[PDB]
């Protein structure tokens, strides 16, 4: 896909006003939106429909998916009906639960986006031993697109290494967590940034200051 | 219940109510009511109706209601969703052990805060469970132990492993168990080990819900009571 600005929105805002108005500040900036459960579940899912609608803009439903394959399945189907056009999907659950969502997305014109390993400092206690493996896996199911994490551009490195050139892959953790924009896109396509953007004075400056400091990456 | 200071669970049998419209899921519930008094509700009915399924089940029925939500993400993000999951009124959440400690802690923080119950989830019943998970499950449980979780879920289909899991987490420690039924879990072997079962499709997409719920019933009475 084609991330405008090479910059995701995180909206983690958890009041409709809020998410809302925010999103209309940086709406000339990013034109993919990740909304995830602190909106969905303060707001409903009406939310995504009412973002794809009001701002003609492309949804990533962050559902962070990771339960039994009928469970996948269910979740995905309601998503997608919502309008999302992708869906992220943890991996270390297995393959099983990972093709039950490929196949809904199949299904409804969608896209998966796997979950290899996380940003925050718990993702080395189980996640990354495993983050090689569950990319590997990713590829041999035919996944194209992946989440890895900005604060560690040497395992976003390894992770290139393994999905290819051609897959696509989006990280958060750029921002608050540490992360630093232009080196995280030598190796991911797009990043993820939520609080530093929707919690500044002014988020519209905030976006166009960070896509200044990656001008030359665009 | 087995000792008192565990949760109390009708019959050790908790509806897992994953149909995805509200005529249904209240018909069904109230149906079964007589034989369960825990239900447990996830995405696939919050996402179709709404958070304020919740509230229509506390009106309805008075269930303890456990929001299984398998929160699995950073603890800033995991905060937001238990704040969110509490407000509307659940009585406890599960969450996934495999993000880390931070991840899990994030949860009983805002728990013990809001004065609610999590529930670490430690394996899976899934074969997919296998690949990753059923590795890490025991340094999980231990992980669990460590940061004074009291409440975990092990799956029915593995008995070997609950027994496992239970010498891990202990005789003081509460433990529920899913894939009972569809998934080929048996009820009375799995009661060895766990606290009670959870049970959806082999209810919920019955003919007769409630002679469902009953037959299961009928089948582990010598473990029923207290
Ligand atoms: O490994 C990951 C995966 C994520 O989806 N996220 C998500 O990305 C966003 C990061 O937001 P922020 O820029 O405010 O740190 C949050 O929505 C979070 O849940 C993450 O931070 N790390
Ligand atoms: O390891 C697990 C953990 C679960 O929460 N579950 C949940 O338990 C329920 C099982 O339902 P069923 O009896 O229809 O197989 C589902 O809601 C599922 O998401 C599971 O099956 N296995």
């Amino acid at each position: 896909m084609d991330v405008m600005n090479r910059l995701i929105l995180a909206m983690d805002l958890m009041n409709r006003d809020d998410a809302l108005r925010v999103t209309g500040e940086v709406r000339e900036y990013i034109d993919t939106v990740k909304i995830g459960y602190p909106l969905v579940l303060s707001e409903g899912m009406d939310i995504i429909a009412e973002f794809r609608k009001r701002f003609g803009c492309r949804i990533i439903a962050d559902f962070k998916v990771a339960d039994i394959p009928e469970t996948n399945e269910k979740i995905c189907r309601a998503t997608f009906k919502a309008g999302a056009d992708a869906i992220i999907v943890h991996g270390f659950p297995g393959a099983d639960s990972v093709r039950a969502c490929l196949n809904v997305a199949e299904e409804m014109g969608r896209e998966v986006f796997l979950l290899t390993e996380m940003s925050h400092p718990g993702a080395e206690m189980f996640i990354q031993g495993a983050a090689d493996e569950i990319a590997r896996m990713g590829v041999d199911l035919g996944v194209k697109n992946y989440v890895g994490p900005s604060t560690r551009p040497e395992r976003l490195s390894r992770l290139r290494e393994i999905i290819g050139q051609d897959s696509f892959l989006i990280s958060p953790g750029a921002g608050a967590q540490g992360g630093d924009p232009g080196e995280t896109l030598r190796f991911a396509d797009a990043i993820i940034v939520g609080a530093s953007i929707y919690l500044a004075d002014n988020p519209a400056a905030a976006a166009a200051g960070i896509i200044e400091s990656i001008k030359d990456l665009l």
